Order: C-alpha cells, then sequence, then structure tokens
C-alpha cells in the first residue's frame, strides 16, 4: 500500500493564491504518488465564530474549489471533518497526552486571541489537538501545509511518539510536507504580514474566487520599495514587497527565481507587476471557470461528500478501535 | 417524566454511604424519572492509568451499579465511549466556552494535560446531550454543573430552545454515614485511610474489625445516645445502624439502654454484613456473567444514541454544518 498524505483547510473567509500555493497546488501533485486524503474542516472553523448561512455556503464552496484545483475524487479522498465522528472521540483521548503548557505557546491561539478578544475560547485553545487527530486518524507519512502549520505539525508528533511510547505502534509519526516557493505567501500592502483569509482590508489578498480584473488592479497597487534605480531582486529582509511578487511568479510559472532576476535584468517594478497580474490573471480564469462548473451541480457534490466520508470512516474506526484497545476502554459491540 | 443524568466514575470503590445515601435514594425512584448513568471512561482517561485496570473498573463498576438495582430495563445505563454523540457535542461546546471560564475553576499548570483543564466542557456535553432536567450533584461539582447552564442558555440564545437548562437535584439523601476515625467527617469513596471507609464488597470479618476499631467516646458508664457534638462516634454507629434496619433513633438508644458500645458495634457489623450479603451475591452474579454485561451494554448504548443523535442533529444544523450523508 502508498504511504498516506492528509490535509485539510477550514470552511471560513475566502481562500487565498497563499493558500493555494501553500498547500492546495502540492495537495493536486501528490494524488499518483501517494494516498492521498483531504478534509474540510468545518470543526476547525467554528473556533471563529461564523453564521450558519455562510458556514454551510462555504463548507460546499471548499469542495468545490478543491475539485476546480485538480482534486480529483477517483484518486482521493474528499470529505467533511464533521461526517466523521472517530475526529472528535479521537480529539478528546489526545487531550489527555498534551499539556496545557504546550498548547498556551502556540503562535495561531495569540494571534486569534488578539484579533477575536471577545471570543477567546477552549476550542481556539485546544485546535491544535483536534488537528493532531485528524492526521493521526488516517496513518499519515506526509501533510502538506503552509509554513504556518509547522508548530501544530510538531506537537501532532510529539503527541504521536509520547502515545506510540506507552502504548506500541498504533500511529505513524507524520512528516511536514513544506513547499520552496510560496509557502508564506505574504500581504500585497503589508508585506511582513502573511495573507489572510479574512483579511478585514481586502487589497492585501487575491482570493481564489474573486474577480481577476480586481485583482490585476491589486497587484499593480502591491507595496514594493524606494531603491533607486529599482531592481527586481529576491531579498525578503530588505525588499519585502518585490520578493513576496517574485515568489508568486515563480509558484504561478513554475520559473526559478535565479531565472526571473535574469529576466527582469534591466527592468523595473513596472515589468514584473505586469508578468504577476497576467500568470496570476490567467490562472485564476480558468480555475474559475472549472469552479462554478462544479459549484453548481448539487448531485455531484453531494455523491463526493457521501463516498468520501465511506472511505474515511474505514480508516478512522480502525485506528480509533486500536487507541480505544490500547487505553483501556471496554470495546463497544 | 423529567430526565435524570448521572456520571459514574470508574475508578471508586463505593461505601455504605454511596450506597445508602444517594444509590438507594434513586434506586427506588426509577419510574418517577427518566434516569440515565453513564460510566464515565473517557472523564477517567484525564489521570494517566493501567490500562487493564481501567477496562476492569468499567465492568466492575457496571456490575456494582447493576447489583444495587439499577434496572436496565427502567433506567439507560451506558459506557460513555460507546456514544460517539459525547464527544461531538463536546468538541462544539467547547467553541462556546470561555477559556476564562475554564481558568476560573477552583480545581505549575504547564504540566497538567489538557483533559484535565477541559473536562468540565465534556461533563456539560454528556448532560445536554439527553435534554437533562435534573443533575444529582456534590458540592465539588455545583461550579461544573453551573457552567453547563451556562453553555446552554448562551447557545441557546443564539440558536432557539436547543438545549433544556438543567436545574441541580436539591432533596438529599437523609441517611447519615461518617468516618469511623473521624465521626466528624463524611465517610466518602475518595479518603485516603480506607478504614474510615466500609466499601461494599467487605466480607464479614473485615466489616467486624473496622466496626471494632470505630472511635467512640470516653462516658462512665458508656451510654448508646445521640448526640453529634459530644458523642460523635457513638451517633455515627447508631445512624448507621438506624440506615441498615429503619429502626427510630428513639428506638435504638431504648434498645441499648444499659447496654455498653462492645454491643452497639457487634449489632452495627451484623447489619451492615447482613445488607451486604444480597448486594455482594448479585454483584459477583452479575460480574462473572460476560453476556449479560455485554447485552446490558449494547442495550443501553443503543437507547442512548437514539436521543443523543437527535440532539446533536439540532445542534449542528443550528451551527450550519452540512449534514452527512449517510450510505
Ligand atoms: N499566506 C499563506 N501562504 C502559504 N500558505 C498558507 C497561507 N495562509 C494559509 N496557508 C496554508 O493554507 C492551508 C489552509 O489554511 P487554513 O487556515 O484553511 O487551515 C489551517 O490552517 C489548518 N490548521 C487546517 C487543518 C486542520 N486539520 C488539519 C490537519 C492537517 C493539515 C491541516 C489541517 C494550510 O496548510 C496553511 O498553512
Ligand atoms: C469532549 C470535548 O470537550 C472535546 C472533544 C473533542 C476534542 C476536544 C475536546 C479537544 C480536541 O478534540
Amino acid at each position: 500500500t502508498k504511504p498516506i498524505v492528509f490535509s485539510g483547510a477550514q470552511p471560513s473567509g475566502e481562500l487565498t493564491i497563499g493558500n493555494y500555493m501553500g498547500a492546495l497546488r502540492q495537495w493536486v501533485n501528490m494524488q499518483d504518488d501517494y494516498h492521498c486524503i483531504y478534509c474540510i474542516v468545518d470543526q476547525h472553523a467554528i473556533t471563529v465564530r461564523q453564521d450558519a448561512q455562510k458556514l454551510r455556503k462555504a463548507t460546499l464552496d471548499t469542495l468545490a474549489l478543491y475539485l476546480a484545483c485538480g482534486i480529483d475524487p477517483e484518486k482521493s479522498t474528499i470529505f467533511v471533518q464533521s461526517h466523521v465522528p472517530e475526529h472528535a472521540q479521537l480529539g478528546w483521548a489526545l487531550n489527555c497526552y498534551t499539556y496545557f503548557g504546550e498548547l498556551s505557546r502556540m503562535t495561531q491561539f495569540k494571534d486569534k486571541s488578539a484579533r477575536y478578544a471577545e471570543n477567546i475560547n477552549a476550542g481556539l485553545f485546544d485546535y491544535p489537538v483536534l488537528m493532531a487527530a485528524d492526521i493521526l486518524l488516517y496513518q499519515t507519512n506526509l501533510v502538506p501545509v503552509g509554513e504556518d502549520q509547522k508548530q501544530h505539525l510538531e506537537l501532532s508528533r510529539d503527541i504521536a511518539q509520547r502515545f506510540n511510547a506507552l502504548y506500541g505502534e498504533i500511529f505513524k509519526v507524520p512528516e511536514p510536507f513544506i513547499p520552496k516557493s510560496g509557502a508564506r505567501v505574504m500581504s500585497l500592502l503589508e508585506p511582513t504580514k502573511k495573507m489572510s483569509k479574512s483579511d478585514d482590508n481586502r487589497n492585501n489578498v487575491i482570493g481564489l474566487l474573486e474577480d481577476p480584473k480586481s485583482v490585476v488592479k491589486k497587484i499593480k497597487r502591491a507595496v514594493t520599495d524606494s531603491d533607486e534605480p529599482p531592481v527586481v531582486r529576491y531579498d525578503v529582509q530588505n525588499k519585502a514587497g518585490v520578493s513576496n511578487l517574485l515568489d508568486i511568479l515563480s509558484a504561478v510559472t513554475g520559473q526559478s527565481i535565479p531565472e526571473l532576476e535574469k529576466q527582469f535584468e534591466g527592468k523595473m517594478y513596472g515589468h514584473l507587476k505586469g508578468e504577476v497580474a497576467d500568470a496570476v490573471s490567467g490562472m485564476l480564469t480558468e480555475l474559475q471557470e472549472r469552479y462554478h462548473r462544479f459549484r453548481n451541480d448539487e448531485a455531484f457534490l453531494q455523491q463526493v461528500m457521501k463516498d468520501g466520508a465511506e472511505k474515511a470512516s474505514a480508516h478512522a474506526s480502525r485506528t480509533l478501535k486500536a487507541v480505544y484497545e490500547a487505553i483501556g476502554f471496554v470495546a463497544k459491540r
């Protein structure tokens, strides 16, 4: 049997070109090489308060977007997290093998808490433990994520090793799969802050379902630097904006940074922004064309969810049964 | 009938205090209420422990509740982990519980496991799943019941009347059972010193031995009279004897006129062991009938799941999750 790939994305906010290059692009590319399982993590989404109608719509939007990206339900398992009870069941169990201190030191908890001061909830704090359960349920070998999830992923490894040390080879210890390019795509007007899928200022973001004409305008207004003369060179510390544009271009086109720097020799930020705008506009036009075809076919979305939950449940029930036997529960019959 | 929820820890060896207090009280109200007994194995694992002992203790607890007279045809009795909806609802309610509320629980903190921090949310889920009206709580879990009520009202305020707001079951058992070597302190299963307690599985020789050691007083002549302030020990022995036999304190004070504490102790031991005879007979019979315990757990989980699934579906619909597609 093939090694197992697992990853997920939240049906909240609006997925960006950051989410694509950091995760979804890798998801699509791994489907033949590994046994891939992709999850719409609606139980994680509700750690930030959602409108009920928006949550339901976003779950289905996210499914259609996976399909539009090239996630193929004949090759990969695609499912909604809340459809498989074993996620919450294992999450509770792993809560008992996770330390309070490990969770309080998490960067996401701190950042989200600062942002949502009036809803610092226990789910937000416990976020990483449910994420560990998501991964460990499927005997996962590889987890394709962006740089921002590295810390959560490291806890999942710690939990698996801790549990295995007491009980035997119950879990696989998963490894991160973080790409070379596009692992941390930055905001267009604040290039020292990563691109957010729920940014208050939409001008920071390239949304995957956003009007391409609007995206082209946003790229043209992206902040660069005061260098005289302007030079197109990758340098995160001194040229955050220009570097972010190069990273985006590289990730869309497949061209390396040295190749792009050569291409832009004797050229300035007009040429750079023109190429980024054209590459991104084309990608989004094609993606959105596929998206609407999937999004408006409710019978197909319903079948994909049904088949995916069924396949996921088979894997998940097996791991949970072994966990419950190990920790000492009376088995259900 | 109102729905009553009780969580049973698969860990405590129950005492005569537990039995003649709350358990006997509740055994006789199984047709008055819809009583639910949940053996809380998911709560147990917040404290690291031996796995085979936990499995054993789960079955020990099931057999003992059955032996004490919990009727699986009248009441619902099940193992918590057999009903996935507990964990499912628990996660959901985690997202409507303030971090501050959990840190403000009465209970450095860096090395506690997250389960020990977060278990009040699972407790709330346990209760709210079954549209519970009444929860018998000890003083130690009043804060936890209040959190469950706050969560229920908060969720209901956002989404409609999804949950019943549970109430404490106020009226208490009436049987008084204090510690044998410290009669000011209540006989508790959680006591470190086990000579303070009489467990439900103790044989007659162990009961005689523990009751012989029970503290009395230096009154001369010895006098068997009820006086909690001056004669805590003798009073405790009278309350225990009264709880077992149903004889009043005045009747027993008359029965032991001119008698010494040796006679009192002898009668208490005989009365207690007489009560524990039918109980232990039932226990050892039920505990060693694997098929009977299996059927009780299966039937109980089925009844509980039917109720829990309806609540969870309403919760999930309210939050806005896409409904599972069944095959
Ligand atoms: N600016 C950016 N540049 C590059 N990559 C980025 C950027 N912003 C986000 N990402 C990545 O996108 C993926 C989905 O993010 P979410 O916030 O939906 O979702 C998250 O952040 C996960 N916790 C969801 C999850 C739940 N359970 C799991 C189990 C395995 C893997 C992932 C999960 C992520 O890989 C994230 O790293
Ligand atoms: C019962 C409960 O409170 C709970 C359930 C699932 C879960 C957590 C908590 C933390 C990670 O996943």
